[PDB]
């Protein structure tokens, strides 16, 4: 599908495109603390022709480019290169950025993304969590963790 499913779920009035209000409602269903300018940010990037709607191609292009960035952010946390993120890697990656986070705080992050209870975050879990979050790189993700979810991260 996979976007085709998401797109149709978003296109509530079935006119074949997603308007900013429809996207706004979609974000609302995620239960993740995004800013009230999140759909505006997504549209700023995604509505390439500035006609005020996201067609499927624009929607797909937005998500596909976003996914690429999210893979790079995932990779930058995966210090041992096994395709998984564990708590210790969050601690050590932030430390190399000059940020201190305790093991317990890193576990809170892990718990918010880990869906199958492995205490490891895999690409699908990471991607799905971040799919509709406007963040563009690991720093923004960290900004989100501290300033939106309250995780204790000190510089
Ligand atoms: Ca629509
Ligand atoms: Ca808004
Ligand atoms: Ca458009
Ligand atoms: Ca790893
Ligand atoms: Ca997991």
């Amino acid at each position: 599908t996979r976007y085709e499913t998401l797109f149709q779920a978003l296109d509530r009035n079935g006119d074949g495109v997603v308007d900013i209000g429809e996207l706004q409602e979609g974000l609302r269903n995620l239960g993740i603390p995004l800013g009230q300018d999140a759909e505006e940010k997504i549209f700023t990037t995604g509505d390439v022709n500035k006609d005020g709607k996201l067609d499927f191609e624009e929607f797909m292009k937005y998500l596909k480019d976003h996914e690429k960035k999210m893979k790079l952010a995932f990779k930058s946390l995966d210090k041992n290169n096994d395709g998984k993120i564990e708590a210790s890697e969050i601690v050590q990656s932030l430390q190399t950025l000059g940020l201190t986070i305790s093991e317990q705080q890193a576990e809170l992050i892990l718990q918010s993304i880990d869906v199958d209870g492995t205490m490891t975050v895999d690409w699908n879990e990471w991607r799905d969590y971040f799919l509709f979050n406007p963040v563009t790189d690991i720093e923004e993700i960290i900004r989100f963790w501290k300033h939106s979810t309250g995780i204790d991260i000190g510089d």
